[PDB]
């Protein structure tokens, strides 16, 4: 089997992407944030504290003929941005882009933090990291990908995120029309439960490529590119007037600037992020200070190849016995 679903930016900045997901019988379609940096499929629901729901579409298990309470199971998750959610668990039928899994754990939120409530466009998360990170207790649950894998034509999914435009998540096949040149595959460590890999270096604009190992994770659920402070300083030093602002919480730059591109290495291959991808616009409405899309990881504990980086590539998440990542230009 295969599946193919379109993923759409939630706003004009590409702050996250939402993908429609069918849950239950008859189908309830919710727009979920596919997150290769976490491993829980959780939704706004009929159980979510009413004051914490503001415009989201909810899953109502009582209206699904295939929903089962997963008795005794609870979940609770905290993300790298400080947001959180928790609740109880149902199993139900879940379909993405025509690919169906029966018996998927659907984590129903009883509580969500303010950033979730305030974002009416995201009805929940669909985690695509390794199932070792799933938070359900006392019986850990599998991701949608892990449950689908044995049915798939090839044990893979691909992320093809758009810049200011829709893109695609495919499951079970690699669309050879969706990229240019060849795919370069690189090793993955699953030790921390992430799609963790090592980039071979970077370049800023037209500058020389610096060969250097940068461990990090491929994370579709993180908006920006978080890299070591040395790398980030080298990038923003090429933008007149850019500076790190502790009041704003990272690098800012004059909105009048033209940003240089940023290149990262994948083995002997190179992925180029156009400068435009690194502009996240005015810090507050009407400001002439703009927020940068490349930020320091130093206060995180891991480097994160988030959407800024991933959207410049066609990315293969190879879930074979030995997992690998692939990157192609597009
Ligand atoms: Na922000």
């Amino acid at each position: 089997s295969t599946g193919s679903a379109t993923t759409t930016p939630i706003d004009s900045l590409d702050d996250a992407y939402i993908t429609p997901v069918q849950i239950g019988t008859p189908a309830q379609t919710l727009n979920l944030d596919f997150d290769t940096g976490s491993s829980d499929l959780w939704v706004f629901s009929s159980e979510t504290t009413a004051s914490e729901v503001d415009g989201q579409t909810i899953y109502t298990p009582s209206k699904s003929t295939t929903a089962k309470l997963l008795s005794g199971a609870t979940w609770s998750i905290s993300y790298g941005d400080g947001s959180s959610s928790s609740g109880d668990v149902y199993t139900d039928t879940v379909s993405v882009g025509g690919l169906t899994v029966t018996g998927q754990a659907v984590e129903s939120a009883k509580k969500v933090s303010s950033s979730f409530t305030e974002d009416s466009t995201i009805d929940g998360l669909l985690g695509l990291a390794f199932s070792t990170l799933n938070t359900v207790s006392p019986t850990q649950q599998k991701t949608f990908f892990d449950n689908a894998k044995a049915s798939l034509d090839s044990p893979v999914f691909t992320a093809d995120l758009g810049y200011h435009a829709p893109g695609t998540y495919n499951f079970g096949f690699i669309d050879t029309t969706a990229y240019t040149g060849s795919i370069t595959y690189t090793a993955v460590s699953t030790k921390q439960g992430f799609w963790e890999w090592t980039s071979t270096g970077y370049a800023v604009g037209s500058g020389t490529f610096k060969s250097t190992s940068i461990d990090g994770i491929a994370d579709t659920g993180t908006t920006l590119l978080y890299l070591p402070a040395t790398v980030v300083s080298a990038y923003w030093a090429q933008v007149s007037g850019a500076k790190s602002s502790s009041s704003v919480g990272g690098y800012v730059f004059p909105c009048s600037a033209t940003l240089p591109s940023f290149t990262f290495g994948v083995g002997s291959a190179r992925i180029v992020i156009p400068g435009d991808y690194i502009d996240f616009g005015p810090i507050s409405t009407g400001s002439s200070s703009c927020f940068g899309g490349i930020q320091s990881s130093a206060g995180i504990g891991i480097n994160i190849f988030g959407d800024v980086a991933l959207k410049a590539a066609f990315v293969v998440f190879n879930g074979a016995t030995t997992p690998t990542l692939g990157f192609a230009s597009k």
